């Protein structure tokens, strides 16, 4: 960055023929994936669109938009930490936020995706939502508020529905199998030109070349991979990644980025029942000559490769991949079935609901499950989303291992309601990572989630579970800086785990440091030891007196990570209950204390699922 922009996007929506634009502010797909919807959507409704990445283009020329007759602006928004945007949507957040232009005679719509279970809902949603208002423009349909706590999939149906009726009747307009992309299958291909998992550039896996990024991954080595937890209820490990000579800078509280791997045995399965040659190699080429996308992947390349490397086959299918396989159903109650999953209500949602969604049926469960199901493979690889890299923060310290990238991760293995045990794709393929050479495709996503500048402020860490996986990196660093002879304030870890002789992490590490003195305490609660849970927030609240004179009048910062869902919550709770206490002020003000303190960066957070 800066990246090149694009030329006008209003010029090109003439030249094509196109009055409808839906951007998409995506980090994980999901936001890409509803905007390429909208713009097919636009064919049944006698108009043309196109979805585009913000990034690439100069918003400032949505006031050109009016230009084009019954034209419309549509945003497919994502919210990220803090309610930021995406980072694909950055310059256009800031655009928006510095600009006066006049967007007098636009027409637009936003659909937001979020989370309930964060502070900002649907923040990026909507800002934009409002400022283009503020603007000038006018919006043309209610702002779609999409909660990925519920089903995002159904708000965005619910939505969708009722959006295109309303652009019907605004511009007078009225309302079939189509694909974006042709097979072409490749006889005579020389090996050196297919595709064989790389994410870039041909052979930028074999021939690697900085800066590593997200486009151009650096293959780590795998110099370690150990069992962290003591019983077997589950499989935790402990990975290093070597990323000596790759120049890649990080500091603690940073997360790192892996490209994975699908299962084999699946993907031999998904060819199997098809009847389908996986080593065919091919490419699929845009029916839309005119759009930069030419594949929906690296192409040419062989199926094989597509469903290992660059398609999504374990999460279920959205309701219009679904919908458009139905039509390959030769059983006709499966097809009716598979044609309903996008019901917006009745049994047909219903079903969507619990035999997809709920029970986790991926791809395959399906194909297994409605036999009379047998799409053309090619067809197959054009619906399905592409494969995600998979996020783990970094563990260690790069002022203690500068070569070294450490990754802490809980295997996924669980019973779905499918009836299959369903395998997480990354960590099953990290856990089967060899040392001694084992290549873990990655790169370095630099966060906001850091220790203090100066030394001697306090740290407050909590982080149960997997939750524990920054702080080993705080740790080590707090300890290197004691070592170096830096006055390093009190450094507090509140860890919990179900026993303390089943998955008590880094517990010798762990020890080592509070008997050097590293860690001024190491209060952690084993939640299974006893008939009562014992959580980090009830020692939070025994230690309350000593942590709100940390915090109202050392400066402390508040560190938690791990589990979004409940655990983030509860402590908020509690420590909104210690500062009514001994501020002392009433649960309003306690709360507005604490969403401060994050606002003023000494409440961080680092959660997920
Ligand atoms: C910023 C950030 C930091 C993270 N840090 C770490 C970290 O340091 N360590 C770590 O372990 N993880 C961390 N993760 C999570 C990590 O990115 C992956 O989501 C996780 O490792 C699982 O990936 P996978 O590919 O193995 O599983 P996937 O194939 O992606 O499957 C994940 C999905 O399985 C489903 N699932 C899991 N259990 C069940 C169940 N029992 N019943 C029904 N459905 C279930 C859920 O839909 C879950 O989303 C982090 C995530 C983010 C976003
Ligand atoms: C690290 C992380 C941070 C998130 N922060 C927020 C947030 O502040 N607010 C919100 O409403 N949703 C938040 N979400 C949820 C996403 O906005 C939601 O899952 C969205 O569907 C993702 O879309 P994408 O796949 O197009 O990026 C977060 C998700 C992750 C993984
Ligand atoms: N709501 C919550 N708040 C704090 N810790 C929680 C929690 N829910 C579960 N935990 C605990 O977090 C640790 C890692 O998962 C476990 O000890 C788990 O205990 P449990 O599984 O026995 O409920």
């Amino acid at each position: 960055a800066p990246p090149v922009k694009e030329s006008s996007f209003v010029e090109k929506m003439k030249k094509t023929g196109r009055n409808i634009i839906v951007f998409y502010g995506s980090q994980t797909g999901t936001a890409e994936e509803f905007a390429n919807r909208l713009s097919k959507d636009a064919h049944r409704y006698g108009m043309r669109g196109m979805s585009a990445d913000p990034e690439e283009y100069d918003l400032a020329d949505l006031s050109s938009l009016p230009e084009i007759d019954k034209s419309l602006v549509v945003f497919c928004m994502a919210t990220y930490g803090e309610g930021d945007p995406t980072d694909n949507a950055q310059d256009f957040y800031d655009w928006l936020q510095e600009t006066d232009v006049d967007l007098t005679g636009v027409k637009f719509a936003v659909f937001g995706l979020g989370n309930k279970t964060y502070e900002h809902f649907n923040a990026m949603g909507k800002y934009v939502d409002q400022r283009l208002e503020q603007l000038g423009a006018q919006r043309i349909f209610e702002l779609g508020l999409g909660d990925d706590d519920g089903n995002l999939e159904e708000d965005f149906i619910t939505w969708r529905e009722q959006f295109w009726p309303a652009v019907c009747e605004f511009f007078g307009v009225e309302a079939s199998s189509i694909r974006q992309y042709e097979l072409v299958v490749h006889e005579d291909m020389d090996v050196a030109k297919v595709y064989t998992g790389e994410m870039g550039r041909l052979k930028s896996y074999e021939n690697q070349k900085p800066p590593f990024d997200a486009k151009n991954p650096f293959l780590a080595a795998v110099t370690a991979n150990r069992k962290l937890n003591q019983g077997t209820e589950r499989h935790l490990m402990h990975l290093e990644l070597d990323i000596s000579d790759s120049k890649i800078r990080y500091e603690s509280g940073d997360h790192v980025a892996v490209y994975p791997a699908n299962d084999s045995a699946l993907v031999n399965q998904i060819g199997e029942i098809l009847g389908a040659d996986l080593d065919v190699i091919m490419s699929l080429n845009n029916l839309d000559e005119e759009s930069n996308k030419k594949h929906p992947f690296p192409c040419p390349t062989t199926y094989r490769t597509a469903l290992t490397y660059y398609l999504d086959i374990t999460n279920p299918p959205r309701t219009n991949v679904l919908y458009e396989l139905a039509q390959y159903a030769s059983e006709p109650s499966e097809q009716e079935h598979l044609h309903k999953m996008a019901s917006s209500s009745g049994e047909g949602k219903e079903l969507y609901l619990s035999w997809v969604v709920e029970a986790r049926r991926h791809i395959l469960a399906i194909l297994q499950d409605y036999p009379s199901l047998r799409p053309p493979i090619d067809h197959l690889c054009e619906l399905l989303p592409r494969l995600q890299a998979r996020y783990y923060s970094i563990a260690s310290s790069s002022k203690v291992h500068p070569n070294s990238v450490h990754i802490c991760a809980v295997a996924v293995e669980y019973e779905a309601k499918s009836g299959r045990v369903n395998k997480g794709v990354a960590t099953s393929w990290l856990r089967a990572k060899e040392p001694a050479r084992a290549l873990v495709p990655m790169f370095v996503r630099k966060s906001q989630f850091r220790l203090p500048f100066k030394s001697t402020t306090p740290v407050i860490m909590v982080g149960p579970g997997t939750g524990i996986a920054p702080f080993m990196g705080f740790i080590q660093e707090r300890a290197w800086l004691r070592e170096q002879g830096k006055e390093v304030g009190e450094t507090l870890l509140y860890y919990g785990c179900r026993r303390s002789d089943e998955d008590y992490l880094y517990r010798e590490e762990l020890a080592r440091f509070h008997k050097d003195g590293a860690l001024t305490q190491l209060n952690v609660a084993f939640s299974r030891e006893q008939a009562h849970k014992v959580y980090v927030q009830h020692l939070l609240k025994r230690d309350r007196e000593h942590l709100w004179k940390l915090i109202h009048e050392g400066g402390a910062h508040i560190y938690v990570c791990g589990d979004a869902r409940n655990m983030a919550k509860d402590v908020q709770n509690t420590f909104y209950d210690i500062v009514a206490e001994f501020g002392p002020m009433e649960h309003t003000q306690a709360v507005d204390y604490v969403k401060k303190l994050m606002t003023k960066g000494r409440y961080s957070l680092d959660v997920w699922s």
